[PDB]
């Protein structure tokens, strides 16, 4: 079982590295932050 | 815009019809639940 | 659940970061933007 | 002036005549409500 | 409070993006005009 | 070379025949109103 | 040359015979009518 | 309803575009030209 | 040979005769039904 | 109505415009050709 | 946001629904199973 | 095969082994490599 | 309203409704009429 | 075939067929099936 | 409620009429005979 | 060539592999059973 | 339920008749034959 | 010298990857199996 | 075995029907031509 | 020009590299092997 | 085992047949010439 | 090795075909123009 | 106008940050060098 | 003045970055080579 997944609402480039989207991410009071694999879209994670 | 979104961990088959995935994603303390456009989840959506 | 959504009638080009999408959405009286995922459009959303 | 549009929460099984659409569509405080075309969704559409 | 629809008589070329097309209506008494998706022709919107 | 068009918002079924679409098109302020050939909707129309 | 054409505004019923379809073309100020192919739709033709 | 249409005898090949079927129509003595939607031939309207 | 749909027919084509004596009217020489429409179709050099 | 049609003899290739078949097909004394939409056939044509 | 994820090696056929890939993980000292979305493969999870 | 998870500590693209190798171990794995397309990097461990 | 079935005695192209609905009445129905576009013989009797 | 009519009593749209049968039964019928384009719920049983 | 159906090897031409198909399904010790609605093709049943 | 065909009347859900609906045919007294193209239905089968 | 299928090489035409592709696909050493439902092919069909 | 075609018989899952369709249709005494492009069948091959 | 595959090269123009591109592909020393389906190419078959 | 083409009847997977699927291409007495762009599939070629 | 390719630089059209595009290639000191599938684009080809 | 590429800041409408667009750049001190993909722009390339 | 812009010949790995890049195409007889926005390569620019 | 393009015969792993993909395509006796924009192929280039 995954977590829950939205698309980050703060971050404005393109999803390189993990590092950058998980600190958009955590501002948004989400745990981890991961780019999408093809559209290279930072997605926001939490325990739902 | 969207809300948190996860797939379900107990629907037993192919998201078809609405009701079916709602009723399993309220089991699963979720909100909603609607079925995917191509391969047919039944993906879980509640508020994060 | 979703927002309510539709395309923008501003937007200049091609959406392919979410900040220039998002001003031009909310210059519309809109609360948000994001890109169409193919077709790369700008999409606004706000609350139905 | 085309008016926001999003999927019907509570329309249960395929979209294929409008007026099952609309009732459902009105129900949620909608204006109107039509299918799609191929996947044959329920899209609920009111102004704004 | 779905608007009518015509082809622009007057879009020289292919509708890629919707500015051009939008103002190639405004300057047939229409309001709105966005572009096809496969065929790419520039639709003219109006309340009707 | 035609006049604006939009989907009927009161026919109940499936257009076979014009003048069934055409009375409720006129009812819904248009002059004519005739089926589309695959998706056999009632699209009702009206000069621009 | 090939006359022009256009799909007859009086027919009431499903073009399935040409002497029906031709006599509500000549109504119309055409000279005549035939019965399409596929969609069994009342054609109605006249010099051009 | 529409305008009574055939298809140009002048045209050199593929419609793609508009005004050069509408140019190639009016050297026909006619009103427009719009390109047919799969084929992509070049069609001639005029009121009837 | 040239071909071309009867004017004059009234119903459908479902035997040549009816539509033979039709065409000839129509100073065409023969006249025979289409496959599938069930059309008269005349026919002349 | 419509015009007495023929397959045209001389024209031996796939009828892919219009303008070709027109001018192939009245060489065999006619007065207009076109193509068939899905078999493109030069299809010839006089009253 | 993951867990820690490899291909079942007792599943025989191939991945379609959960309950059955589900099942043939947790007899392999897996805690969950689903199935992938292309191949459609059944890969076994368990916390890392 | 061992099972396997995206590293979490990982800062760059994984352009060689060793790097992303000695980062899974910090994670309590045993080994890691990088991926062949997007070059992330995958700790992996015996189940 | 009435259940309906196609009449399996019907020779031909269902043009008018009487020879239609004779047809069907002799079948143990109540009436039959022409079908829209397939123009077939179809007979109807209450459920 | 058999003699079929729509459900008066399905209320939704028919997608299985048990669902279908079972109103059918309800409302004196033998068995249901969903239509193939429409997924009507047609009730059916014997002439 | 339907009964045993395969299409007819013995029907020589487009099933137009049905005692002509009924009467070349009787022949393949079928017990009926009807054309189908789209191809028109001869189509033979028989109790399973 | 081809079997006599008939739609299954106890496959309770959706065709999508061979084997549950080819069981539910042999229990029918059919010999096979597949299923269809686009509607995904339970067909049985057996020798005519 | 079926045959071993393959198309004809020596049917000329278009497939609108049984006998006509039944007779090639005989010369051609087959046992029977049909017509493709849509492209209108002479498909020749034996006992594999 | 192309071979004849069926589907296969045993294959249970959907075609994604040749080895399962190939091992199934050889089972079967075809010499060749492969999938389909876009409904993902195990169609088996052999020499006519 | 599956014969190897190559477009036509003295093919000179849209495939319709087979037998004009099966006798392009024996004067190529092919065994077989056939029509692609979507795009009409005239590709050639021989065993490898 | 182009060579003859053929699927690999070997290759296990999702050709994803070249030097894999040239490899078993070889072995099976073909010269080279690529892979497909899209369903990524192992393609043999030599000359034909 | 493809050739060199470059698109060619006086093909004045849409490329529909093999022929007129050949020829265009050849005299661009070229061996051979194709139409793209998609685009429809005249890509000359040569050996390297 | 590769050439520059800079939009042309002469070419009126869309890009269609080559020709008029190479000619457009070679006014502007180019060697090459051809038109985009997608977006349908006249690219001026010379040696960088 | 706008300057032209090539793929650096020179840098050796996936940019990430402008000033690599920048001291990169300098070297390259540029007068800048930023980063391509989805496949992070570095672009050199010029005045053309 | 474009150069021709060919896909490399001996690259073996992604095309990531450029250098790598021109050490294998000038040893291939070609200029240049560079990466493919979606597919991440190594593209080889040569003057014609
Ligand atoms: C040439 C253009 C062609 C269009 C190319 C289509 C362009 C395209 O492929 O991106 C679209 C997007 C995929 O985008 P992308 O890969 O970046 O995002 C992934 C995707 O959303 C998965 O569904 C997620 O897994 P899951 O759901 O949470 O389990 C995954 O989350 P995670 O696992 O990483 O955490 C995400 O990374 O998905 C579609 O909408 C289907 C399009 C339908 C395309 C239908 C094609 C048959
Ligand atoms: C590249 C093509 C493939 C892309 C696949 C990408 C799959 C995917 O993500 O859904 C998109 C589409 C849904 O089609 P569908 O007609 O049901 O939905 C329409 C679609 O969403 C349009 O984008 C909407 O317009 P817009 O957004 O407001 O501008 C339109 O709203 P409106 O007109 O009523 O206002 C909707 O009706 O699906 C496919 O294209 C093929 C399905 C593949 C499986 C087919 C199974 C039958
Ligand atoms: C091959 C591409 C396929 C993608 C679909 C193609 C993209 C798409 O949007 O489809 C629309 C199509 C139209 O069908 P339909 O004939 O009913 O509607 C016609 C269409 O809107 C024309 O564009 C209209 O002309 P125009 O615009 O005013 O000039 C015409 O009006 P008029 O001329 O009579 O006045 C209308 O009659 O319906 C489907 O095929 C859906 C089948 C889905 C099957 C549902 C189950 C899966
Ligand atoms: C791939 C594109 C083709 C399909 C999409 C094409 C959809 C579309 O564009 O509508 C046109 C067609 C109307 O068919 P229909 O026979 O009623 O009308 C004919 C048609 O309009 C021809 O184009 C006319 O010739 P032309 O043009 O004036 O020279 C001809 O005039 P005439 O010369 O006889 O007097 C008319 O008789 O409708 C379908 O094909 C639906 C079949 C699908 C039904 C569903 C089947 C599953
Ligand atoms: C195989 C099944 C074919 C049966 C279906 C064939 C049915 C058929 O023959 O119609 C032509 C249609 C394409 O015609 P196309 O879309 O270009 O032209 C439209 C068509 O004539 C409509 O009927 C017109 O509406 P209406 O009627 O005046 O109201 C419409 O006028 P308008 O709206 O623009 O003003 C025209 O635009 O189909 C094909 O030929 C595709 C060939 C596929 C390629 C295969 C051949 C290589
Ligand atoms: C059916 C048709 C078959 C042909 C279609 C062939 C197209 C194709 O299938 O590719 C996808 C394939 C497997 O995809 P598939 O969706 O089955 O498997 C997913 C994939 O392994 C992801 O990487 C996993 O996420 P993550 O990494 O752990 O975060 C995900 O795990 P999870 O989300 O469940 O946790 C898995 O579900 O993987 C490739 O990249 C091959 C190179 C692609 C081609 C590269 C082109 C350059
Ligand atoms: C192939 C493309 C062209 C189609 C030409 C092919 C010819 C064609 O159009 O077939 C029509 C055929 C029968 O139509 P037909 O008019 O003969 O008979 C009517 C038909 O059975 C309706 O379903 C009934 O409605 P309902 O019981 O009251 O609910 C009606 O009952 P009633 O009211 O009289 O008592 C009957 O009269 O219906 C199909 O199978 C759907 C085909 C899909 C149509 C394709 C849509 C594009
Ligand atoms: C979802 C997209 C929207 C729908 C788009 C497609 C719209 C469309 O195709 O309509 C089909 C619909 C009936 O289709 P549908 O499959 O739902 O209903 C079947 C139909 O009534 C047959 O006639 C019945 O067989 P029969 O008669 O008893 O022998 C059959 O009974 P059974 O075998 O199950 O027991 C029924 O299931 O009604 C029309 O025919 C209108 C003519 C349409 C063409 C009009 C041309 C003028
Ligand atoms: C995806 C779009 C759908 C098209 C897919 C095509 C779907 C397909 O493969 O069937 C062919 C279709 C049906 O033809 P047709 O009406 O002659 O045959 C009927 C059909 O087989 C039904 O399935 C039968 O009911 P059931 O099964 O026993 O319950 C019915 O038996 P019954 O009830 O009378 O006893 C039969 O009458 O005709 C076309 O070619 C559509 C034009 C397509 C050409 C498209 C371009 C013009
Ligand atoms: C538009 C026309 C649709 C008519 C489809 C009528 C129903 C139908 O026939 O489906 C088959 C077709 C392709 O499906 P698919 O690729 O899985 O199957 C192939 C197809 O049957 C070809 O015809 C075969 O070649 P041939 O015949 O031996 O020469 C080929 O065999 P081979 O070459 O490998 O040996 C098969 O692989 O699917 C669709 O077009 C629409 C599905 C999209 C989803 C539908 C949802 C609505
Ligand atoms: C969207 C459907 C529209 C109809 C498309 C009908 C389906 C269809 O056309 O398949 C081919 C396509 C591409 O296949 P793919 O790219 O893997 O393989 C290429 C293809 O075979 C070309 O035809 C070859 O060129 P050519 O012939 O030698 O000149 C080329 O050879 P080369 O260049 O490498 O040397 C091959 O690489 O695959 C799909 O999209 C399946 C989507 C369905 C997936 C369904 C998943 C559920
Ligand atoms: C769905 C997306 C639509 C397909 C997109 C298909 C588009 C395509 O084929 O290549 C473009 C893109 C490269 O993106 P990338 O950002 O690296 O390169 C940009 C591109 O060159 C633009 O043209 C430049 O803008 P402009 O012209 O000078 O104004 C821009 O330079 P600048 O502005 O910074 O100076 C460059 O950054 O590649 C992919 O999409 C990766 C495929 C991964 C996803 C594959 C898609 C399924
Ligand atoms: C229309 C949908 C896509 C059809 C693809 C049909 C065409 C096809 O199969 O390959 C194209 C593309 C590979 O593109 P890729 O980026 O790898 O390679 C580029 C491509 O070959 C261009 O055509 C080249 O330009 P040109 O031609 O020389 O001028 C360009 O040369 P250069 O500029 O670098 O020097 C190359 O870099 O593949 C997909 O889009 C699959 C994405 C997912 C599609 C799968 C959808 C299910």
């Amino acid at each position: 079982a995954k977590d829950c997944k939205r698309e980050s609402n703060t971050f404005p480039g393109i999803c390189i590295t993990k590092p950058p989207c998980r600190k958009a991410c955590i501002r948004e009071k989400f745990t981890d932050g991961h780019c999408s694999k093809i559209l290279r879209r930072c997605l926001c994670t939490k325990p739902c």
